[PDB]
């Protein structure tokens, strides 16, 4: 249901946009966020869904909200308020000051320098995943490859079982797009309940694996708590299991739609990471927010203290004040704003695994599998969360048009 307005929202800023189900989700989950970009709707939108809360609706206010984390805190940034509240994720749920000191250490598991380390591997599955299902001349992308290539690297710089991903992955799942059979804070107690021993094992007796480097770990010249490695741990999780999963799905939904993009990218493969940044902006999927620490007047609008608001990075890629035309998809596209990463203190420090893994993934199967389709007849539905995703993807194709390498 809807939530009583609060007295100090007025009602021409009421736009009851659900962010768990928005009404125009069967358009496409972006286009679906999109509606609030419509001719009469203002900058800064008050829903009453989910218990309550604000939108920014513009790259503009988004990116300044972002940037100003005196006022707008990461203490509380999801919604609804339980599921912020019971978050505390490390670095996410931290402002600066405190926060910086913990994303060296993450950056030495997820960043570049491992991303080197991980080349060879992330090419080699990516080759084999796609090889495998070329002859066959069909697969369901989603349980096929956009869950199994990112999630198995993934377990591998973890040093995880592959036999816990079903597990991990239902858990995981439960704190962006919740069936409603768990609360966001039981499933972030059930993914804890995983790590505790893990994490108490690996401080004992450290390997070189993601877990073992964090629970080790030194922030600032101080040893890391087994509880900060814990938080910090279980971000970990939920990048490596719930982001590169969907975008994929949402990037390779779109290409088999358009064999003309298709086509520029098979003529021109040099252009593939300049697709990608094209994609992750068009196919943005995270709704970070924040809540108020003080009342604050932003944008004419006034806010009050521990009012939260939502910042949708859809609606930062999308906004046509930012990127002319924005549903269209241009490789070409000269200046591709977006926040898809994120934007200010809290950058995404997986970004260069996600790209990695998307840009290979474009390269290995345009190469094998340049011609390719969504089934006859199916029609691709979306679910709408703190990360969005496609439910499932049937994609078909001639294999006499594939080539083994
Ligand atoms: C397994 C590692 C990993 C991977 C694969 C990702 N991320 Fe990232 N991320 C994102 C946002 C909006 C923010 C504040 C973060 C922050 C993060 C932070 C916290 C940065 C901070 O709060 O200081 C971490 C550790 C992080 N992300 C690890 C991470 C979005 C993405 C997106 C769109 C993708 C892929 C398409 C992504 N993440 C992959
Ligand atoms: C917001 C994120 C994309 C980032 C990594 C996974 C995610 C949902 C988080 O809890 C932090
Ligand atoms: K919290």
């Amino acid at each position: 249901n809807l939530a009583p307005l609060p007295p100090h929202v007025p009602e021409h800023l009421v736009f009851d946009f659900d962010m768990y189900n928005p009404s125009n989700l069967s358009a496409g989950v972006q286009e679906a966020w999109a509606v609030l970009q419509e001719s009469n709707v203002p900058d800064l939108v008050w829903t009453r869904c989910n218990g309550g809360h604000w939108i920014a609706t513009r790259g503009q206010l988004i990116r300044e909200a972002y940037e100003d984390y005196r006022h707008f805190s990461s203490e509380c940034p999801f919604i609804p308020r339980e599921a912020g509240e019971a978050y505390d994720f490390i670095p996410t749920s931290m402002d600066p000051p405190e926060q910086r000191q913990f994303r060296a250490l993450a950056n030495q598991v997820v960043g570049m320098p491992v991303v080197d380390k991980l080349e060879n591997r992330i090419q080699e599955l990516a080759c084999s995943l796609i090889e495998s299902l070329r002859p066959q001349g069909q697969c369901n992308f989603t349980e096929d490859y956009a869950e199994p290539f990112p999630i198995r690297i993934f377990m591998l710089l973890a040093g995880l079982p592959e036999e816990d991903i079903p597990h991990l992955k239902y858990l995981t799942d439960q704190m962006t797009r919740p069936d409603g059979s768990m609360t966001f804070a039981e499933a972030k107690e059930a993914l804890y309940d995983y790590l505790i021993p893990i994490i108490e094992q690996r401080r004992q007796k450290p390997g070189t694996d993601a877990i073992s480097i964090v629970a080790n770990g030194q922030v600032n010249g101080r040893p890391i708590t087994s509880d900060e490695a814990k938080r910090m741990c279980g971000l970990l999780l939920v990048g490596g299991l719930d982001t590169v999963v969907n975008f994929l799905s949402f990037s390779m939904e779109f290409l088999a739609k358009s064999p003309e993009h298709r086509q520029e990218l098979i003529e021109r493969p040099e252009r593939i990471p300049a697709a990608c940044e094209e994609l992750l902006r068009r196919f943005s999927l995270v709704a970070d927010g924040r809540i108020l620490t003080s009342d604050y007047e932003f944008h004419g609008v006034q806010l009050k203290k521990g009012d939260q608001i939502l910042l949708p990075q859809m609606l930062s890629g999308l906004d046509e004040r930012e990127n002319a035309c924005p549903m269209h998809v241009d490789f070409s596209r000269q200046k591709v704003s977006h926040t898809t990463f994120g934007h200010g203190s809290h950058l995404c420090l997986g970004q260069h695994l996600a790209r990695r893994e998307i840009i290979v993934t474009l390269k290995e199967w345009l190469t094998r599998i340049p011609d390719f389709s969504i089934a006859p007849g199916a029609q691709i539905q979306h679910k709408s969360g703190i990360v969005s995703g496609v439910q499932a993807l049937p994609l078909v194709w001639d294999p006499a048009t594939t080539k083994a390498v």
